[PDB]
């Protein structure tokens, strides 16, 4: 039926390839997992080299061939959107679930039983998460600083995790306003080499990598009245086709000066609005740039649409199409707009906004690749710090959660019985990959910690356990401020369990040669 | 250092290939395991087609590439020599041990710990076997018939397992003499199509697929005096170079008649010995064949050296080089030597030997391939029936043994502790492959029987358990006569554990392209 | 000057390739080093698979391309002859010396200084060995059992190291006679599957894998008179060209019977000597085999020349060319010669020799590959047990020696000074590879043991230190019976230092494409 040459996997072969696909992805990505995790080095078809530890970046950029591997990628993507961090974690636990699932298929457990047990065990795991979830203050400084901190760790950015935690919890607190909803779009992540990581700083307004179009323009404007134009500041040309037909030597002069007169009048209208700081999405003619400078109006052209929107939200400026439409009521306010050299590069700092709904975080560091990792790192910090405000539940790290779920899911399996219990038993045992892989990357004895952590967890609790990879022994994660948003763990279990079970539900793969 | 093109495996890759090699062999051969096991169909490079269920035959004949797969073959070979049957069983348990071992390597269990745990667990398994070994009569009719029977089952020969069991225990009892030592060389396995399997029968003497060299020779000789010659019955030619030089017309006639006279005298000497049944390893000249017939001496030429030896042991005939050396004291005795047509083919039945140390079992059946399987089947029956006389311990089948060993080795693991315990735990769990694979080939629910058999075994015992694949439920193997020689199980554990551990001790494979 | 296509290395490139050659050999072989060392799996061009841990076997069999790698092989070969064991050790320490030497070349240490420092440091290392050498009884039961034991360990044979140690020290004690000189040729290493390793046993005489040429021959002969013939027992043919020319019908009969008469007379002469056990290097005619059997003479033909020599030394039999030359004074004595089935195979046990100068050790085990490793293992045990009798100095294991030499060679370097000191410093540090690689294969913390062992060694001494890989901690090697012959260590340092320095003295390699 299929074209000669087309390749197909079926039954245990479809499952063999599918398990290997997700298992290989997890096998390669799991080496990034944890504070002591390492980095991957991806080289594009053009030669572009990227160094990262983020599971999503790794999966998005790398060249994947296996269809099942392409499905797991979506799990990491939903993690990126919902929480930001834990992207690797979601893949790893999914891969181990698939590792155990293949054994169950080899154990002659009917495909419908495996997916039944996993659906059941994941439904209980969801309840268990909601049962161990620890209520914290949605905007509590302290717990926010701990959430922010734990995300930062295991990255090059952890060198200043104290400063960076403070920066992020302040940014997300500013832009969220009420309690609440957090939108990552409200916090811009800008990076410019120079200084160190500790010098990274939040600007309560908008920082753009633009410059003032004329050397004559003031270098600093206080009590700034920001205007947002989308049209280009040039001699507007009619929509309907039109041409001028000059037939008098006097008119040759009139029209050339009339062009200059229009553009001058356009500038006069910009000034008439009360605007003195101007961001144009499109270009600005050199003639207009001069007259703008002489009216004491500072301006920047070719402004990114994304920047135009961040300016609107921060300053309260209204995005205006036509210059004629400008008015004082459409202008936004900023305390100070100043052009500064950052690593030599000219950038505009629009700061001290009255009530900014959008803020900009400027990342500093010794090298492009340092600020590159940090810019990625804090994106995730914003994610998880946003999670805690919307969903005021957090849970302890160090693999203590999955240990709680392992114990209760083993008890759950006993209640289930039949052949279905084996699927639940394997699901429970699979959750142990977390403390096990953390230890492998940490260089700790997996067997020792698994005995000591499991026993110590079960007796002492969840708010008094977990593995500390930093000292290489069971400790108190909660006391040590090692906590992550509930969303991280529940979204990991959610996306992983459904996509993992989906892969296990696939019995037939039809792919081109 | 190595020639460009030569392939090498190292570390976990050497282990990956080695595990896959033994695992694939076991994965393909395990479908033969048990009474409900199937057959493989091996086609040689010349086109020769062989159908078998014997692990050894399968491994010897098939074209193996992996070095590790070539090592496991030796395990099956030592099983063939020592017990005959259980050849598949030895491979299967080894493959599962390797399956578990790879997981332990993936579990970051140091290669020296895995091989330590297996060496330890196998040492305990040996003690446990010696502890569950059931003392039976070395020559007890009943237990011998049960040993013989259980070996026969799962083969095409099981159709007459009652007749065949009786045949083998009688053959091995005859040739063993005292208590005792059994040598498979004493029981010839002859096969000739025709009749059915129930018609298979033991001849207390030697049956050879030979005929009387002359039509004039008696077709039956009673109170037979058997002579065994190795030299050819022709005009003996001197060792030193010699030629006759005839120079008289009288001498031309003298020498031609002198050749006939010598050969006639040679026959006269054969007769002089008192011999009347003659087996010559080499050829017999047509002239001698006639004079032999006229002296009432029956004879067969070109007799296989192996047949010449079986004749010596059975009849008590002495193997004589030269005809001149023949005497009455060198002759053996047989009650009757008769030439019979078996499936039309002329065969010689040398039967009713006084005290035969060698007997011949003639296998009957509807087709060449039927008697082919039966001839293989009873070879194994001789093996295991010989085991019970030398080593008067037997054990129950149905996987009950390995269940006993699994439980006690799990308890053993607890005493061991550390990381070494995991290796012992995996070794114990690996022993469960037996009842699990028996069930797969039987089409039984693996999960159900594993719960019911393990619990029922632990409570009721070993002489009151095991799985009966014939009704598809836990039963009493011992009461049902489902027992095998201790040697089967201990030799399986012995060769498998050492070769399995040896494979696990290999960290580096260097193979040509 | 050289043919276009021929490849050449020169200067630091000749050194680069040479270091890599020896370094790669050492890098691959070092994983065999120590009690917890692993095995390599070598596959020949024909498919022949060999599994071994012996450095010599590995190097001899594998396909080496690098000329420098071919030189190191000789180091392992001289170790095999002189001591037997420590073959890997000699290569490993040489590779590390080359590893350090390359750094010194990179450190701009003139090639003549590197080889000067190594020659100097090795000369001191030789003195240091002679200074720590511990005087023991050349034939002391106890220390011999410890030498024998330590060689056995780290191999599959260690399972019965107690029995095997006793066997070897008894064999070498028997054949050595006076004090003394040991020749490995006096101890035959025979192997036959069946039983276990503990069942391995020494026969004070000669065990050959031969059988009695006639079934009529006695199966056991007491107070045996052994004859050793090299000529074949057939109708001797003259050296000068000769042929018989028969021209009478009476002569046709005379010569044929004269051939039988000669061969009969030949046998009569064998009997006349008083011989009743006969080993013929060449063949025996069937006619002679019979007459031998009737004279009560047991015989075996086609006897290996090597066996003929071991028989001469054991029984005191004199190797005789011609049968006519046999006499009572040329016969050897054995208490009993008996034909036994070992794993079914017919073998002849010539035992209870009066004063045997040659003995045979029969190795037992569960499989061919088990007795294969054991046969290799005990060859080395004979080597090292022979070393202790000739050279009555031994030294403690666990890397304690090289630790003593490291400390004193560092002090030596300080006295040397200049740039030459760096070569001596690197030589001293290179000797640390031993405890370091032992630990890697044992899975021990290299850094921890190196601090604790070095300090504990320096304070407590050499007869109270070393690393015990079996408990994974510094212990007392000497008290624990972990000692090896001085020869092992001094021959390792000798061959390694000279061949290592030789490689470092080579600056130019000219090899075919």
């Amino acid at each position: 039926v299929l074209p000669e040459n087309m390749k197909r996997y079926m039954g245990r072969d479809a499952q063999r390839m599918n398990i290997l696909a997700g298992r290989i992805i997890a096998e390669t990505v799991r080496s990034t997992l944890g504070p002591k995790g390492m980095d991957k080095m991806l080289v594009d078809d053009l030669g572009d080299v990227v160094v990262t530890n983020d599971g999503v970046t790794i999966l998005r950029e790398m060249s994947v061939e296996h269809p099942a591997a392409k499905m797991l990628i979506e799990v990491a993507k939903t993690q990126e959107k919902e929480v930001g961090d834990g992207t690797t974690t979601a893949v790893v636990v999914a891969g181990e679930l698939l590792r155990k699932a293949e054994e169950l298929l080899d154990q002659n457990v009917h495909p419908t039983i495996v997916v039944k047990g996993y659906q059941a065990a994941a439904q209980k795991a969801q309840e268990l998460l909601k049962t161990i979830a620890c209520e914290v203050g949605a905007q509590d400084k302290e717990i926010l600083t701990k959430i922010a901190m734990t995300s930062i760790t295991g990255k090059g950015a952890e060198k200043a995790k104290e400063k960076l935690a403070e920066i992020i919890v302040e940014a997300v607190s500013a832009v969220v306003d009420d309690e609440g909803k957090v939108d990552k779009d409200l916090i811009k992540i800008e990076k410019k080499s120079g200084a160190s990581i500790d010098d990274t700083e939040l600007i309560k307004g908008v920082l753009v990598d633009k410059e003032r179009v004329s050397a004559q323009m003031p270098k600093k404007v206080t009590d700034a009245k920001i205007a947002l134009l989308n049209c280009a500041i040039e001699i507007k040309e009619t929509e309907t086709d039109a041409e001028i037909r000059i037939t008098d030597p006097a008119k040759l002069m009139e029209f050339i000066e009339q062009e200059e007169k229009m553009l001058k009048d356009m500038v006069a209208e910009i000034k008439a609005s009360g605007a003195n700081v101007l961001f144009c999405q499109k270009g600005i003619d050199d003639l207009a740039q001069h007259y703008l400078a002489k009216e004491g109006i500072v301006a920047a052209r070719r402004v990114k649409k994304s920047d135009m929107e961040k300016l609107a939200k921060a300053t309260g400026a209204n995005v205006i199409a036509a210059i004629a439409a400008l008015s004082a009521q459409d202008l936004g306010d900023a305390g100070l707009v100043e052009e500064r050299k950052i690593s030599g590069d000219s950038m505009i700092f629009v700061e001290e906004c009255k009530h900014p709904k959008a803020v900009t975080m400027l990342i500093r560091g010794t090298t492009e690749h340092v600020i590159e990792e940090v810019a990625r790192a804090v994106d995730d910090a914003v994610g998880v710090v946003g999670c805690t405000i919307e969903d005021g539940r957090i849970v302890s790290g160090g693999g203590s959660t999955e240990v709680e779920l392992s114990m209760k899911l083993r008890e759950y399996a006993e209640g289930i019985s039949g052949r279905e219990q084996l699927a639940v038993r394997a699901f429970a045992d699979a959750l142990e990959v977390i403390p096990r892989t953390l230890a492998e990357n940490a260089g700790l004895d997996a067997i020792e910690i698994l005995v000591k952590v499991r026993a110590a967890h079960a007796s002492n609790g969840n708010k008094c356990a977990g593995l500390n990879v930093f000292t290489g022994a069971v400790e108190d994660m909660c006391e040590n401020g090692v906590v992550e948003p509930l969303r991280v763990k529940t979204q990991a279990i959610q996306s992983a369990a459904e996509s993992t079970e989906m892969l296990l539900r696939i019995d037939d793969v039809i792919a081109a040669e």
